[PDB]
Parts: C-alpha cells; sequence; structure tokens
C-alpha cells in the first residue's frame, strides 16, 4: 500500500530502516493537470520493494520545511537515507523513470 | 440554489447586488473538485440566504485572471462586494466555517 505521513520524525525513521523511498508531497487540491495520484498508488502495487509515501503538504509543515517543498506534486527519490532525485509536475513519465531507476 | 458563472461582467454584477456569496471555482477533471462538490451543493440548500456560485475554470479565464485562481478546488467568501476570505483545497471543515461564518 501507500505510505500517509505526515510528522518529520516518522518519516525520518522510515529514511533509516528502508532501503527506497519514493515521496509524493501532494495536495488536495490540482493545479495545471490532474493529479497523478492514481498512477502513484498503481506503481505502488507494482513495487512492492520501493516504500511510496505521500506527505500533504497542508499537513506536514516541518516536513515542507525541511525538504524545501515549493510546489506540489513534489517527487522526492530516496535511497540508503540518501536523496537520489526530486521533480515537481503531475507528469506520468518522469513518476515512471524515477520508480524504474530506484 | 446554484447559480453557474463563466463571464467576469455576470459575476462582478452579481457580486454588486448580493450581499453575501461563495464562490467554487472547480475543474471536472480534478479529483479533490469531485470529491467537494456534492458538499457544496449540499450546503447551497443547507443555507438559503448566501448565493453560492460555481465557476468552471476552464471557461472562466478572465475570471480566474482577476481573481488569481490557480488552484482547484478554490472557495472564495465574498461580502458587501469585498472579498472577505479563500482557501483551496477540499477541506470540508474549512468550507463550513466560511459558510457559518459568513459574519451573515
Amino acid at each position: 500500500a501507500v505510505l500517509h505521513i505526515n510528522a518529520l520524525d516518522q518519516l525520518t525513521a522510515l529514511l533509516s530502516t528502508e532501503k527506497v523511498i519514493v515521496i509524493d508531497f501532494f495536495a488536495t487540491w490540482c493545479g495545471p493537470s490532474r493529479s497523478i495520484s492514481p498512477y502513484f498508488e498503481e506503481l505502488a502495487g507494482q513495487y512492492n520493494n520501493i516504500k511510496f509515501v505521500k506527505v500533504d503538504v497542508d499537513q506536514a509543515e516541518e516536513i515542507c520545511v525541511n525538504y524545501k517543498v515549493r510546489s506540489m506534486p513534489t517527487f522526492v527519490l530516496v535511497k540508503d537515507g540518501i536523496e537520489q532525485k526530486r521533480f515537481s509536475g503531475a507528469d506520468r513519465n518522469a513518476l515512471k523513470q524515477m520508480v524504474e531507476t530506484a
């Protein structure tokens, strides 16, 4: 399943204990394009070896501060505790690539 | 119960005529907009002394510009012709406060 985290220490602890995490900083509103959240959930169900985490930017101020989130959605790939890659935008291709190469 | 308005001069005339208005900027292609749309419409029945309006962002560019709406759903409270409050996102509780605290 998709994880739902809003507390920094819980995210930080996840990053310690799992190997590959893809974070989706999302909002309960859309901008220029439809939500990619169904595709994120679909990818979560295909790559059980990766932890897929959704972080509601309107509920996780501390994480958004720490991670320097400026726009939504922002997707961050983290391996072995360290950030590998991030992009912003509701872009199915970019998300697939990130997951593919995780 | 819920007025649908995509022209700027039409909205502005409404807002120059009615005392209290809550506007819902929506996109049918936006999941969270769909989710709360039902509740907005429910609330529109419930509170009869507030004019409830939907503006489709795909049909309402000039309105989206004057209002600086770039996200949906965005709800805006206008009272006595002045914008009082706004918020974006499908948060049913925020919408209730707004509707309740119209200061009526």
